């Protein structure tokens, strides 16, 4: 806290700047007066310049730490519930009882979609990936919701929130049943957060779906540990829609197409292939299928993180979680060989040692939801479905705080003023 | 290099960094690797950080500059068309007759959208707002255009791009079609683009339609007076999201959703209300909008610019066309000549010369639309089409510098890390 | 109560008007179609025919009147359920949505 006492700049003049300091984590240099001054940084991507004050979520990845709202997220996976959670990062306390009672009524009061736009999952093909399918709808909420748009109207953002927060599962499990040709399932008052999901992703007509108390909080605890993550693509990205005036419905849209960008992202996604593939006790095992690697694409199947060091902190509650419904989903567990070996390969192969491909816990929640039935094509949805409660949270906070419309500047680089004469006459 | 050699950051130690300097413009300080020395720079608002290094478009505020790839505004409005535009825009260059062919060629045949496509168009309510629909329906391009996602893929991003120049203008006219109910028009591979949009917005099978000269350049002006506008807010979103890996579409989707952004509000139709709401000169000001605009009501109406000091170098040759147009159609004008007055009031009344809130190439724009018969419901949309092309552009770049992954930091203040106790229930 | 449901090919005409149309201007729409789809009881010269058709409009004008509103604001329709009073019935097709069994106020 010592040289947080100030500091200078100067090229051609004297210029001093504070020094500011967080609760957790270290200094920056307010720099909010070089500006004027007529100097400006370069910084393309902002790695080395503080864009906002937060005080949702804390990471300190060479500590494998994560905390939301100062709560350890381990404590939270299994001592708290997804909706918990919710009020939690949207409130920045744990709730009362009366307060989390009239929390989750409201929530529970609003999960239908209205029928209209449950009319515009048929326009789209039955081949077309959810994800897609997921951010096309939620692109269009603003054609039915028009009385919520106004970013700068307090009572609109807090109806917008409860909107996106009670309906994205509903749609989530929608484009599952449009994906595989089963009827909507709507969304039921009498179960829980995650129990309602599983019943509106599984049940049919032709008999009545039981929740499994174990996939049930397996399910919850997916939800909790996915709900934030401090600032990264897909939030910033919610950021910067955001203090652009863009109502809700868009910002969340585009977080979500965001948190897909990786995936459709090319060698990534080719050897997205290879793993959902090549597995015949064979090729994993003898390092057959792992003999290939020239694409990484490790964190995309689970291995290795860019913020954490040594591992990921929210990875410890999802492997017991996985192993717990691993063993209640009894003995059909054949295939699902390669899971405890992939593991061993990441933790006993000197290349995975040395580059750190450890397992994250996205290789977790995948086998979880792999054992469960559920398609990889539906693992990002279900991720940005958890995630949208955050990505609501630092919307709301980028507004709360002083909506100053970003404008970056540019380093001009191109031609000089020069005169035009088309070489065309068509 | 004037007030900026060399700059050395004065902490204990002085940290010398290097100064860089554009083609035009301000010079900036690098600090790209202070992080790596884990000296950060504090800035919310980006009042002082350069986010990027453009080639694009440049602008000088103070002076009313505005070049395309060196060219002035002005030259381009006057002497070129939209095409040859997006050419230069896309690639730098002005083409040769035989580039310009094969560009044009390209285009044209890319104009009509997918039949399935127009089955969402038909999912949306009949009453909703042209510019949500036109947010429905490019965020959902994804789930169709599949074979154009791989956003690191050379091949995808040109056909990507292509696509969206193309298709854009027929999107656009069916978004005004749909809300007035009269059937789809398709392109007409004959007309040129501003006369193909202009068909395809009024044409009906009833009769033939007759492309009017002076309207058909009316529009072409409009579209190349807001092809691109360097750095701001819209292009920053698009820019973002795009650093993730989003696919092309999202991208632009989130470009559209954020110029449609600060024009949600109450108080911002509730003031581009009466400016179309009443055609009669004393009416809207003869002491009544003098007072009777609350929040923004000016920088809504095509009044002041935050970019600009004295004047918009756009609204010059928009302005020549205005009297062109309500020339030319006389009966479709003459009505509205309480434009003038409002012209006059902005130039005048000690209240718009005290806030510097100067027609802007909106009010001539909106001038020339409220004349050609098109609803004030469409002008947004028709801006945002003619600006992707420079959402295209610099989405581009952003990718030929690496995709520049813009992932800021914050400057934590929450709770330090507490124990999480729940006494509570569900 | 043998005959409060409404053919499902009227059913699709509802979706053919807009939802921010009036429901007053809808419950004419409607009614005004039942002809095309009830052509066997249209001569007024037969008894039997005035029997039918009464009765088809006595049982049915609460189920359209219910699906009016419904489409109206967005929500599912609810089918006529014999368990109930008239009176509990319409209540029922205004106000139930599938997310919750409701349950009549006396
Ligand atoms: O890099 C990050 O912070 C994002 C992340 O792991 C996640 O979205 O699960
Ligand atoms: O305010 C800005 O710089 C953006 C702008 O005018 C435009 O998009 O035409």
């Amino acid at each position: 806290a010592d040289t947080k006492a100030k500091l200078t700049l100067d090229g051609d003049t004297a210029v001093e700047l504070d020094v500011l300091k967080g609760t957790l984590g270290q200094d920056v240099i307010d720099i909010r007066t070089l500006g004027s001054k007529g100097v400006f940084t370069f910084d393309p991507g902002f790695t080395s310049t503080t864009s906002c004050e937060s005080k949702i979520t804390f990471i300190d990845g060479d500590e494998g730490i994560l905390l939301h709202r100062g709560f350890p997220i381990d404590q939270l996976a299994t001592d708290s519930n997804y909706l918990e959670v919710c009020y939690i990062l949207l409130n920045g306390e744990k709730p009362t009882q009366e307060q989390y009672d009239e929390f989750k009524t409201t929530v529970t009061r609003h999960t239908m979609i209205h029928e209209q736009i449950t009319r515009l999952f048929h326009a789209f093909r039955r081949d077309s990936h959810p994800m897609a399918v997921m951010c096309g709808i939620t692109g269009a909420l603003a054609a039915f919701y028009h009385d919520s748009l106004d970013v700068n109207n307090p009572r609109h953002r807090e109806i917008a929130a409860f909107r996106l927060l009670s309906k994205m599962p509903t749609m989530a499990a929608m484009c599952y049943k449009y994906s595989i040709g089963q009827p909507f399932v709507y969304p039921r008052n009498d179960l829980s957060y995650a129990g309602n999901f599983l019943n509106m992703m599984f049940s049919t007509p032709c008999e009545p779906y039981e929740v499994n108390p174990i996939l049930e909080r397996a399910m919850d605890r997916i939800l909790i540990l996915h709900a934030d993550h401090e600032q990264n693509a897909s939030t910033s990205t919610v950021r910067t829609a955001g203090s652009s005036g863009a109502n809700p419905f868009a910002c969340i849209a585009a977080g979500i197409a965001s948190l897909w960008g990786p995936a459709h992202g090319g060698a990534n996604e080719a050897a997205l292939k290879m793993l959902e593939e090549i597995g015949k006790k064979e090729n994993i095992p003898e390092f057959v299928r792992r003999a290939k690697d020239k694409n990484d694409s490790f964190r995309l199947m689970g291995f290795g993180h860019r913020v954490y060091k040594n591992y990921d902190p929210r990875a410890t509650v999802m492997r017991e979680t996985c192993h717990e419904v691993l063993k209640e989903l009894g003995t059909k567990d054949d295939l699902l060989e390669v899971a405890m070996e992939l593991e061993n390969i990441a933790l006993n192969d000197p290349y995975f040692i040395e580059k750190k491909l450890y397992p994250n816990v996205d290789f977790y929640s995948g086998i979880i939801l792999k054992a469960m039935g559920i398609p990889s094509s539906m693992f990002t949805v279900i991720f940005a479905m958890a995630r949208t409660v955050g990505w609501i949270a630092h919307w709301s906070e980028m507004h709360s705080d002083g909506m100053k419309i970003a404008r970056p500047r540019q380093l001009y680089t191109g031609y000089e003023k020069r005169d035009f004469k088309s070489d065309i006459k068509r």
